[PDB]
């Protein structure tokens, strides 16, 4: 039984034409060492280009060796960074018109760097933990499939949403083995304030694709369970999310999630995450 | 005589707002405005020093050229040292010009940032819709795919039927009918997604045919939204179709093939292709 | 009949204790001339304070008249703005330790200014026009209350929401004249793409507080109709909104909104907003 | 033995993450980290010039003090002129130190901005709830008010009943019941808003009394959200109550009085006051 979705929810599927006009997407998605290099490489090339302009207009930099690329590059660097030490200064109106434009490039050039830097950083992780496996035990009468979610950080999550999806290959009346996504109704699909742990539950009633399906049936149909958390974290005043996927083998039947809440020796209620993935039997 | 273009924009010809206009203009036009505003502010500040003292050291007195380039180095905080202010009159404007170039840069980064953090959704739409039997019932279909490795969270498609009809009150107009999709929200959208509208009793296309849709100038509007993982931002895309854009009895070719190694790939070359009859 | 809500939707109601710890709210809400002044005044006071520190540590500025506040202020200004002309320079380690901290103040001080500037600006107006008055005419059988909304800008609005609310004073079983807000169901409460004009409609059926209420009844009960538009504008990639309120007198019965769409002499369909507030009779 | 505090935080004691930690720490601790990181970077760059050439002009050779203050003026782009680099070794680090202080400022503005654009909602909650007859039926009530002139758009209140109960499976736990308010969303919230929960057949408080709620350790959680006009940002507030926080048969005193001139005012001094019996 092949697995289509990874444990992180990513679809393990290649796409043709790996193969820049999507630059803004590329700039935000490349790694930080590559991003620092791109800004570094762009910075030296941009200073190397302005240097030639000072050399092409003639020796218009005092205290600069005529025709020396370094002094023009290091006057550009001192002009681009607005250091303006004082030894190397421009001469006449033409050099200053090249300096007044270079400073304009320095102002706008920094802002685009600040923009790219800012947008790359404000991507806060949700900081929520998923249960290693799913369990199906009776709850309030019906047999209920359930998985757990823990908030690792102290700050609470507002408007917490959970979306449990069963992805499974079925056959239609036409007669094709296509992949179909089923929404699994939950006892609770919205938690106003998510502080600690949230045990998501799917009652298996008349309205459930899992109804009447044994352990062998889920495995032989390549059944997988896609999970999506969404909320508004208080720590960032920003929206955060998390995804995860289970397979038919990762569900254990008759399992009972061990109580995460314990009682400390002192006499205060506490939360032990060491028993978050623990499961009991009945 | 089409009301909606294929991109979603309305065909109807429309017969200060500074903040909107700033982000509206193109990137070259935006770069020009900063330059002009930067030069004029430096030109005005040059006329300031010249029109109240003429204290710019190591510079031709009365020459605006030396004053503009001192104002530049002062607003651009270069401070070479050759051109230096003299007396309280120049030092007062130096303090003000500095306060100008600092607030002036912050507004520059503010406008630049707001213009680039408006990312495209990167979603491809089918060039046509198919009306065929899915599990017996005839269902109107159109599919979309993701053109980026990153996934879109909480993806919502909205399919709207735009057509011209006559009310009981005797006035003809154009109403927008919300089509009921089998799935209105996909929690994780990473590859391709086929959107289906079952044509049942409570369906505005129910009873219609190839001709009746065209005769009423029926048009179909699609709206996709979702939280893109690449940008940590809500992205959206739009598309529209007409009656002549539907191919009855069509089926979208399966875009999921298999590589020689054994890897499952997304064949987006067969995304717009549609075979008729049964397949 | 007194009016509680203004035409802009603002509640015309004073609140006690006009009467800073809510500074962040104050900084964003004060007017721009006041905001520029606050940053200006903070800038001079901050440069005047650093100047005294250079004077209190002793004459440690070359080419500066000893004990002169201006030269210390204008060295601070040249140090705060990082101009560094060259005549006025610090002397010894103590002056430079005061300069290395002043530059740190200049970096952080600019960012807070840039932050306040940015947050004050990214408040885009929705750019949507409301109909001057409401009309109640028959539509699809039932008598339907309706008002119009026009998109002034070219860019379309995504996920456009309209919330029509009837605010009215009623009496409960206890016997109190309180204000009550009624949600008026609409034929359409959501427009995926808002390009041009949107005619909101409230059918007056069995589920409507306006049902069985004449013109005289709405006026004698101080009835008002609060309207809220909400959407995601394409021009800003940001959420925009608008509010508005009508009164019982602003509704005209039997009115028929004149068609906003016309036909140009050329032969193309066009949209004339000159007849947006026009109303016909039947 | 209270599970939720009056602010909404859970009482349960909990038994790198750099980006979260940066915004988490207090404002004084945040200012310190920049200073330390700024000094150490200048100290490292000073050791750079000294450890490869010693070319800082007009400075005591081998003295770290003169090198730190040159590195500062170079990273802080002051460029007085007395201390100037000499040769390619210093000019190369000057170019790099400049690239550092420029990327270093941009991350500084990035972290500062993210920390202040997290505004408080500015919403006051009632210190207690009342269960009284509104239009006959007994309705649980709690009200909130806006402490700012600016209005909140699309305001949503969420009232949740937290209590400990036993399942049919014989295990005792704590379930969260969503209370059904008469109004879950207020489009425009500018003054005061009274939230009511009618106790009907489908109500978890139905049949309960003053004692049964306390005996089951019942607690009430409230969550307010909305789009504040002052910040153009979504603000939220939270609050919680216990069984002992309810006053049965109580009524909130009307907060809308009248001024001598004739103006209608919002009397927030009588916001928490509640009269019993009938009023
Ligand atoms: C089910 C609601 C989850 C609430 C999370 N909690 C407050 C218990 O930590
Ligand atoms: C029907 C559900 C369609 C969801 C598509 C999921 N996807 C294949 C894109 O990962
Ligand atoms: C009712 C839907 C409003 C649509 C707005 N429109 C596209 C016509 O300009
Ligand atoms: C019941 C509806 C309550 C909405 C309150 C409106 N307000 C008085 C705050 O403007
Ligand atoms: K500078
Ligand atoms: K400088
Ligand atoms: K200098």
């Amino acid at each position: 039984k092949p697995r289509i979705l990874n444990s992180d929810g990513s679809s393990n599927i290649t796409r043709l034409g790996l193969e820049l006009d999507d630059h803004y997407h590329d700039l935000l998605t490349v790694s930080w060492p590559v991003f620092i290099t791109l800004i570094t490489g762009l910075y030296l090339v941009t200073n190397a280009l302005f240097a030639l302009a000072y050399l092409a207009v003639g020796d218009v930099i005092e205290n600069a060796r005529p025709g020396s690329f370094t002094d023009a590059f290091f006057f550009s660097v001192q002009t681009m960074a607005t250091i303006g030490y004082g030894k190397l200064i421009p001469i006449g109106p033409l050099a200053n018109t090249l300096v007044t434009l270079e400073a304009l490039v320095g102002m706008l050039g920094l802002a685009v760097a600040a923009c790219l830097i800012y947008a790359r950083c404000t991507r806060p992780t949700a900081g929520v933990l998923f249960s290693s496996r799913m369990v199906i035990s009776d709850f309030e009468g019906k047999p209920t499939l359930m998985m757990r979610l823990a908030n690792l950080r102290i700050e609470q999550i507002i408007e917490a949403d959970v979306h449990l999806v069963l992805v499974r290959s079925e056959i239609s009346q036409e007669g094709m083995v296509f992949r179909r996504f089923h929404d699994l109704t939950l006892t609770r699909s919205r938690s106003p304030i998510f502080s600690l742990s949230w045990t998501v539950m799917h009652p298996i009633d008349h309205h459930s694709p899992i109804y009447g399906e044994t352990d062998e049936t889920l495995r032989n149909s390549h059944s997988e369970f896609l999970v999506l958390f969404t909320g508004h974290h208080e720590a960032f005043a920003q929206n955060v999310h998390a995804r995860h996927a289970y397979s038919s083998d990762e569900i254990i039947w008759g399992g009972h999630f061990v109580d995460v809440f314990t009682t400390l020796p002192d006499g205060r209620r506490a939360l032990d995450l060491g028993k978050f993935h623990e499961i009991a039997q009945h």
